[PDB]
């Protein structure tokens, strides 16, 4: 049972490059994701693009967003040696910038934050590329009248944490992130409310903030060393939520987007060194291990610590970087420290492979193949049931895990195993990182994504619709099957090839037969009339332009074009002769098309498909 | 302001998990059970019984009597507080089997055995009391080597005793008096503690008059004989004076060692002499308002702070005192209320005024690592493991802060964190007095029936070597024992398997081959191939752990490796271990791992895994 933590890290790190949404930089290593979410925040006059997307989906959460980058942020802070010698420090780095950057952007103005772009309807009733979403994509604000105290304290937490380990290698960064991050707290601590927090109700709805205000405040400590922030964050432990029929501090749940006191008290004990907290985190990671005060967490058969059904193994690798993290303080009681690092490496070791599997795509052994996301499988006709597979890898996600019984089935609506989402991976990336420091395994050397397109991206399918003595009907149908990237192809157009030397014997002008359209989508598609190819060889065509026709992957009438058209020898006659057309050989017998080879389709000029005389 | 009921009725039950020897069958707790069974043995002397001192198991009779005499005083005091508390069968039982145990100990007249169990060997070991196997050596005193204060302080647990008795065992009361005056006669002939050596480096005695004066003052109310009063009057010219002057001590206070405080109160009350009246009050107003000019240390949060040593035991056994002599007539009228206000803000600081509890199991945030080693239950003789106690010690008062309030709820601070009879005894007494005062109702019926928390007897395993013919199993099985804490000599487990293959290629299942390269107990047996439900074609090799003393102190005592091994003949390869019942999610590898499989038995009773 031995595992490579570090390519695990990698590939971790390079999940969230796949969940990116904007205006994707230049210097990318993938070649499936493109541009994306162009005009978020055009609906309310505000540049609100860029961040991830939240799961499979294409919303934009800014409650979990926000978690997941204050927890990388809290790993490379906790772990810089790990990422500098995996050689991945500029790559998480990248990728703390990357949301922290939109958090920005959506506090435009002192008081007024953005904290969600999309509609969970509106965004779930489509399965496509994100590339070629059609739908409204509504922002969403909170402010002093609509108060939003988890997000907003969530975000300043990421934009302070980031700060933290930003300050070294630019300091004029960290200082606008800790400038955003203290008017977010500032909004956060007034309002102690969620009441304005609507639009992510029933996807994110967040059950507490006191744990939030805590959480942040101990991160604008660290990012301003101002103790102001350390009494802030001290002072609404009382109202954090409690065990059920006590009155001590909850510990029987984990850290995760919704409850954040179990790192901020982690956190406390470290920075005050009082009895308090470190009984409290203790109380938690007790529970998770050993167990405490006659109560502990499930465990499944193979040894995977069981919280419950979503996302049992983002809580489980969540809650061993916490442990982690914790063994090495040198205030963690001594006789548990063994215990914690265990721990850790038990549920991460679970996570890669311990069971026989891997449940992180793209890596180990037979890791998951049908993530439930809709830019990684790639349908283009609207469906989740095609093509059968996943077109792409979405290296390094952690589904959600298996049942209590280690039970796990790899498909992709099966939305509670196989969901994958930005906080499933953070904690888990952190988790990577002390493994990594701890026992190794080499990451793959300039890692990329540079997929091998494996279907014809543009393709035309014809059939015969009609014949006579002096006839040819095609039917042809072009299909949008892009995914690297997906992306709009409205400059495409196709040739239909045809040998016209018995119409110059016939002593009639080659270029004078008739050519017309029965019928074809698309108010834009232009056939033209006979044009030569090669005269000296008697070689003629007939091109159909699409040009302007904005075909998408993104549903069966959008991906496609249909075209009928005919090309006439003079009425009455009986010389017109197919068989010594290119495009008419082995051409479908009948008007039920299939995939041709020989009516070559071409992409602004450019053939990429099919062939030529 | 606190629930002083309740706080009464877990104190008197600390000292029910302090109990040695043959347990009651009327107990009410499933985690404690016979211990020190052969306690005497070594003298031909049948000494069983009494408390274990502290978190250890050495049976120290001046602390103990001591307690028990404290213990009889709340009870003479306070009665009806008893009664109306509910509480009085269980003091009279604790006080009982004090005093049965020094009765055992005082065999022939001029003979009395003051300790069953010898320190260094004792505390050397980390484990619950039931399995101890260290030898538990009996001490005692005589009139060539006497211990007149450990004998004189036995003699006044017993004349105390008797005193609470008398009404409703005058025959009991009546033995215990017998008993009462041989130990006193041979501590007041005596004038010693040359043969007291035992208790050395741990209840080293630094005076005896004072336990002469208190055992006297007992005897005289037990018996009403002038002749004790007499002689506890005549004692005191020899008390211990306050450096430098003629006045008695007054700047301690009453414990195992300097019991002449309790005795001046007593004789105050008895007497209405001056001389005990003042000596009394001035120990009380230096606790209190302090007195020419001294006057008792005081934490910032109220606690009266005498010494480092069980800070809570003095100010609480003070508070006692003050409360008894508060109610007194003959007591300064002016000092009744701040008396009073002393037992209430000790008391106090003791449940809860600092925002935490210093009582196990009892009120807001209590000690969790009291150091006791049958609470804690380890079972592999480490203080560290279990992290946490899987035992809850109820009523337990833990040693205190130090002079600044501070306190460290650890296991190893045995300084601070320990807890005793002793620190118990006037804690007791004085909440009895603060029941009477402002209520509380114990917890009806409370028994300390706790859940099992971990399996006590578990068995890991590995595949420790395969072949193309046979499979090698590599197990371990593990005592965890803590409800309670037991030696497991009966111990089996089965390995089963599907021979469907076997049958099939004509050979017979029974002839397989068993054998065991390694065993680490010397009865392990290890069966050939036997039929379980050849209907199903499957088979087992039963393994009998049984005779060996497999108990939870230490690693190698708590567990017990066996690695066995199957196969069919050589060169053959229908062997199938996949269709096994317990191969399946076997470690496959020599490190072994907890497996739900290969169920283990006691007494032929599974109590871990499954079958087939
Ligand atoms: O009282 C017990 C603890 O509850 C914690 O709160 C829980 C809450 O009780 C529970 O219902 C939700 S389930 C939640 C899941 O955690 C999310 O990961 C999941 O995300 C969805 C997303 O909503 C979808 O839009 C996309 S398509 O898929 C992802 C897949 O993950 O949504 C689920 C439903 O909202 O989890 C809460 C957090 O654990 C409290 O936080 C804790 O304090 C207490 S003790
Ligand atoms: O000089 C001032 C007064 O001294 C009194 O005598 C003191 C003595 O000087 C002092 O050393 C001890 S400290 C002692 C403590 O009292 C015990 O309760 C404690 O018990 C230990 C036990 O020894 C161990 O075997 C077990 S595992 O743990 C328990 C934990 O409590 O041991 C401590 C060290 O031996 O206290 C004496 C009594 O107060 C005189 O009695 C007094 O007259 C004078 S004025
Ligand atoms: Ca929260
Ligand atoms: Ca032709
Ligand atoms: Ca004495
Ligand atoms: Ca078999
Ligand atoms: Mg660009
Ligand atoms: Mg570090
Ligand atoms: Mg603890
Ligand atoms: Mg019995
Ligand atoms: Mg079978
Ligand atoms: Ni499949």
């Amino acid at each position: 049972g031995t595992y490579n933590y570090g390519e695990a890290l990698q590939k971790s790190i390079m999940f969230y490059e796949f969940q990116r949404s904007g205006d994707l930089p230049a210097d990318k290593r993938d070649n499936w994701r493109d541009d994306s979410g162009m005009k978020d925040g055009s609906d309310v006059g505000v540049d609100l693009t860029g961040g991830w997307y939240d799961a499979g989906d294409h919303v934009k959460f800014n409650l979990p967003m926000s978690y997941t980058s204050a927890m990388l942020a809290w790993s490379l802070y906790e772990d810089k040696d790990a990422y500098d010698k995996s050689g991945q420090t500029k790559y998480i780095m990248d990728g703390i910038k990357w949301a922290n950057d939109y958090f920005i952007k959506c506090n435009p103005t002192p008081g007024v934050y953005y904290y969600q772009v999309g509609d969970g309807g509106k965004d779930h009733s489509w399965w496509g590329p994100a590339e070629v979403m059609q739908m409204e994509r509504p922002s969403f604000k909170v402010d002093a009248s609509k108060p939003g105290s988890a997000v907003c304290a969530s975000t300043a937490a990421s934009l302070a944490s980031a700060a933290v380990v930003f300050k070294s290698s630019d300091p004029t960064y960290a200082e606008k992130c800790i400038s955003h991050a203290k008017n977010l707290f500032d909004m956060a601590d007034k309002a102690k409310s969620d009441a304005g927090y609507t639009a992510a109700s029933g996807y994110y709805s967040s059950s507490s903030f006191y744990d939030d205000l805590s959480w942040a405040a101990v991160w604008l400590y660290l990012a301003t060393n101002d103790s102001t922030y350390l009494d802030k964050a001290e002072s609404y432990v009382p109202n954090w939520g409690k065990e059920q029929q006590t009155d001590i501090i909850a510990y029987k749940w984990g850290q995760c987007w919704d409850d954040v006191h179990y790192g901020a008290e982690l956190l406390l004990a470290k920075l005050t060194n009082k009895q308090l907290y470190k009984d409290s985190i203790e109380m938690n990671l007790d529970f998770w291990t050993t167990g405490v005060n006659g109560t502990r967490v499930s465990y499944t058969p193979k040894g995977l610590a069981w919280l419950f059904q979503w996302g049992s193994l983002r809580h489980a690798t969540t809650q061993a970087f916490l442990a982690g993290v914790y063994a090495e303080w040198e205030g963690c009681t001594p006789s548990k420290v063994s215990v914690y690092k265990d721990f850790l490496k038990s549920q991460i070791d679970y996570a890669l492979g311990s069971t026989g599997r891997s449940f992180v795509v793209g890596y180990g052994v037979n890791p998951p193949q049908h993530p439930h996301h809709r830019t990684a499988h790639g349908s283009w006709t609207d469906q989740m049931t095609s093509p059968t597979y996943h077109r792409h890898t979405i290296y390094g996600a952690l589904v959600g895990g298996p049942d209590n019984a280690d039970g796990y089935t790899d498909e992709i609506n099966n939305y509670v195993n196989n969901e994958i989402a930005c906080d499933y991976n953070a904690g888990f990336t952190g988790a990577l990182a002390k493994m990594y420091k701890h026992s190794g395994g080499d990451p793959i050397p300039n890692f990329k994504a540079i997929e091998k397109i494996t279907n014809d991206e543009v393709i035309i399918k014809a059939g015969l619709n009609s014949t006579g003595p002096n006839y040819t009907e095609i039917k042809a149908v072009v299909y949008n099957q892009t995914g690297w990237p997906a992306r709009v192809t409205d400059k495409i157009s196709f040739k239909y090839f045809m040998d016209l030397s018995e119409i110059v014997a016939a002593g009639i002008d080659p270029l004078s037969l008739v050519t017309s359209s029965n019928y074809s989508e698309g108010k834009n598609t232009k056939v033209s009339g006979v044009l030569p190819w090669d005269v000296s060889n008697n070689v003629y065509y007939v091109n159909v332009d699409l040009t302007g026709e904005n075909i998408y992957p993104g549903g069966q009438s959008a991906c496609r074009r249909e075209v009928q058209f005919r090309i006439a020898a003079p009425q009455g006659t009986t010389y017109w002769n197919p068989k010594n057309d290119f495009s008419y050989d082995g051409l479908p017998t009948t008007s039920t098309v299939n995939t041709v080879t020989n009516i070559p389709v071409y992409d602004n000029g450019v053939k990429v498909f099919g062939n030529e005389p």
